[PDB]
């Protein structure tokens, strides 16, 4: 059991990938109710709670745990001032100073471009120097998520700092990708219904019965892959009668669906500012997408798969968060792949 600790965790795609990988998610903190409700629905067994980092300290973190918890790692994502406002700022020098007051073996932080900024150095530097004394701190790794396998190009930077007293050596070969196969729009999509409840922004779950005769990675991610624990009951039980949910559509006029229809692969709508999806391209970072061959926006659940989230993972109801917290998310394919080589260091 190497044990982990999620803040600023959103609904769980970090934290589905440090699952994975073979950590168990023991606490997520989350300000969003929203986000943490999803996130408690998926993750039934990790602890939840719904604060502001500012408000924590080492001391109350313990005291939470009340058994002398040991936090092997601390993941998550500092928010930042980025492109846009201060007391994000704030907030990104909490999430250093707690790895500093914990002192786990390893911190992993994930951002989103806009950190770099010549503006946050000295945010970025008073951060490196909480935990430069006691870490090893790795250079920036920024990666594109579909060279490990995810079908968006999405990018993101990882930031990630090992304890001094492992003594670790840290090579790339661990963080690169081998062996994965690209997974375009087409692929990502395979096998969903084509003809789907289109409404404004209904109350009901739309569960939908699948095609799911493939195989290959990504399917096995898709359809499976469930680190013990984890998982909705329900979800899972209906998977395993080819039922997932989230297949809900949004109700268009016939002008614009006209418009859509007429859009070719990676067009976007001049209006609307929409792109529709190349089939043989992959999903750009995620206004919503529309579909490749369908006159219409993706559903929440297309643009949970083109995120990396398997379909037995569950979101809020309503099309409106469902689309926030996937686009909030870090890869669940990244995210596993990266902490897979941080378990592995660990296990040497
Ligand atoms: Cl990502």
């Amino acid at each position: 059991s190497l044990n982990v600790i999620d803040l600023f965790s959103g609904v769980g795609g970090l934290s589905l990938g440090a699952a994975r990988a073979g950590f168990d998610v023991k606490m997520a903190v989350e300000i969003d109710q929203h986000a943490i409700n999803t996130h408690a629905i998926n993750f039934p067994r990790s602890l939840h709670v719904q604060e502001d980092v500012s408000l924590l300290n080492a001391e109350i973190i313990k005291g939470f745990f009340k058994n002398d918890m040991p936090i092997d790692g601390i993941i998550g994502g500092p928010p930042c001032q980025g492109f846009s406002d201060d007391s994000r700022n704030q907030l990104y020098m909490h999430f250093y100073r707690l790895v500093s007051e914990l002192q786990p073996l390893f911190f992993l932080a994930e951002n989103v471009p806009g950190i770099m900024q010549e503006k946050y150095s000295g945010i970025r530097n008073k951060a490196f120097n909480l935990v430069s004394g006691d870490y090893d701190i790795l250079d920036p790794i920024k990666v594109k998520a579909s060279d490990y396998g995810a079908p968006t190009i999405r990018t993101r930077y990882f930031f990630i700092g090992v304890k001094k007293s492992l003594k670790l050596d840290i090579s790339d070969e661990v963080f690169m990708p081998k062996m994965i196969d690209p997974v375009t729009v087409k692929d990502a999509l395979y096998g969903l219904p084509d003809i789907i409840d289109a409404n404004w922004q209904s109350d009901s779950e739309s569960w939908r019965t699948i095609k799911k005769d493939r195989k290959g990675g990504f399917y096995e991610k898709l359809w499976g892959q469930i680190p013990r624990n984890v998982g909705d009951t329900e979800s899972i039980a209906k998977l395993k009668n080819n039922i997932i949910s989230g297949c809900t559509g949004t109700l268009h006029s016939k002008i614009v669906q006209e418009r859509y229809a007429s859009l070719s692969f990676g067009e976007t709508d001049k209006i609307s500012r929409s792109t529709r999806l190349d089939p043989n391209g992959f999903c750009p970072t995620l206004v919503r997408p529309i579909h490749p061959y369908h006159p219409r926006v993706i559903t929440p659940r297309e643009a949970a798969r083109l995120q990396g989230f398997p379909d037995w993972f569950r979101f809020h109801v309503t099309k409106w968060h469902s689309f926030r917290q996937i686009g909030n998310s870090v890869s669940p394919i990244v995210a596993e792949y990266i902490l897979k080589g941080l378990y592995n260091l660990l296990n040497e």
